[PDB]
């Protein structure tokens, strides 16, 4: 197994995957590394058996259909792995804590968002729909563009959505378009 967690890239109290060389902090993986379990299967792992139990899985989808779809425990899987995506990128913690809004020239959003929220969304099961995750993702980042206006650091939000959305249209297989 690697030495560092997968996700935040730093040592400490690792836990080690069964069936592949990845490690984790406890919180880091999502959902939180479960507490019994030998062997114990990543989530990457986990993501990888669905595709290879369903082959047809990876042919291409319309965005559309794949928001529509219900949480079942195989989509429920895939946000969270999103999520996890996310974080795995470092500038993910400007996104990660609730924040607060006080610039002269702006005023905050009236619907706050942040990571650690989507998180205990997912975990307390607050999604019927593939659609509520990704609009309170999107939303993340909206708010900080509209927020931060001219300033350069609306380029931290414009860099993290487009590793959301590049790893959602790979995790869902949507389909391919220029
Ligand atoms: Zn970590
Ligand atoms: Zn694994
Ligand atoms: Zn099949």
């Amino acid at each position: 197994n690697s030495n560092i967690c997968e996700v935040c890239n730093k040592w400490g109290r690792l836990f080690c995957c069964d069936t592949c060389p990845r490690s984790f902090h406890e919180h880091c993986h999502i959902p939180s590394v479960e507490a019994n379990k030998n062997p114990w299967s990543c989530i990457f792992c986990r993501i990888k058996t669905i595709q290879e139990r369903c082959p047809e899985s990876q042919s291409g989808h319309q965005e559309s259909e794949v928001l529509m779809r219900q949480m079942l425990p195989e989509e429920q899987l895939k946000c969270e792995f999103l999520l996890l995506k996310v974080y795995c990128d470092s500038k993910s913690c400007f996104f990660a804590s609730e924040p607060y809004y006080n610039r002269e020239g702006s005023q905050g959003p009236q619907k706050p968002m942040w990571l650690n929220k989507v998180k205990t969304s997912l975990n307390e099961q607050m999604y019927t729909r593939v659609e509520g995750f990704v609009q309170d993702m999107r939303l993340i980042f909206h708010n900080h563009k509209e927020f931060y206006r001219e300033d350069k650091f609306t380029r931290l939000g414009i860099q993290v959505q487009d590793i959301f959305e590049k790893n959602f249209r790979n995790i869902f297989a949507i389909q391919e378009t220029s």
